[PDB]
């Protein structure tokens, strides 16, 4: 029947006249009962004793639900004339709205971390449509180096591969027109410069093999490449 017994309870200090085994047990009545990570000093087994301080620490994770946008899906739609290097918006749909639970961490009443867990849509979004190129020829294989390709750039264009200076050489790694087209670069745009870095790369590339690295004499040194 301890009734001083005073409750720092994750900072809010208040008094307690309740009877009780122990401090759980005395925490229970007072319907604040230890759940999850909580933690209390002195033990919750602890029997409770006369103008007793007890401290608590709520460290908890609690549902909470969001109204949040609803992004549209992407209906793909095929651009035989454009090319695959390049995809457009063309309709960005309608968002919705959807209900979004997060799982929150608090300590003490205070958020500390979230993550999302689950979505009901309530309203739907309407599509959007996303139109991709599909040009035959326009494959592009993925980019291998890089780094030495961008340090080509970094050396040669100062890293602009739109680079139209105005002298014989064009793009990131100054491809001439003669090159440039002889070794398949008109599939993609009528300049090494029209292109993207990922086109330039492929194109290039086909030099790389037939010489290697030393078609950038200087920018090949430069770079430090083979």
């Amino acid at each position: 029947s301890a009734k001083t017994v005073q409750l720092n309870d994750g900072g809010l200090v208040r008094t307690v006249h309740l009877p009780a085994p122990n401090v759980a047990g005395l925490l229970s009545a007072a319907g604040v009962p230890l759940l999850q990570s909580d933690h209390v000093v002195p033990a919750a087994t602890a029997p409770i004793v006369e103008g007793m301080q007890i401290q608590v620490t709520r460290n908890r994770i609690k549902k909470v639900t969001e109204r949040l946008p609803l992004p549209p899906n992407a209906r793909r739609v095929e651009d035989p004339e454009m090319n695959m290097s390049r995809e457009v918006v063309e309709d960005p749909g309608v968002p919705g709205t959807q209900d979004v639970t997060f799982a929150v961490a608090e300590v003490n009443g205070v958020e500390t971390g979230r993550l999302p867990v689950a979505n009901v849509v309530v309203t739907p979004a309407h599509e959007a449509v996303v139109r991709v190129g599909t040009k035959p020829g326009t494959e592009v294989p993925p980019v291998i180096d890089g780094s030495i390709w961008d340090a080509i750039a970094g050396c040669e264009a100062g890293g602009n591969w739109a680079i139209n200076t105005g002298n014989g050489y064009y793009g990131g790694v100054q491809f001439d027109q003669g090159t440039w087209e002889a070794n398949g670069g008109l599939r993609y745009a009528p300049r090494a410069d029209l292109a993207t870095r990922e086109e330039q790369i492929a194109v290039a590339e086909v030099t790389r093999l037939r010489q290697g690295w030393g078609a950038w004499p200087v920018c090949a040194a430069r770079a430090g490449a083979r």
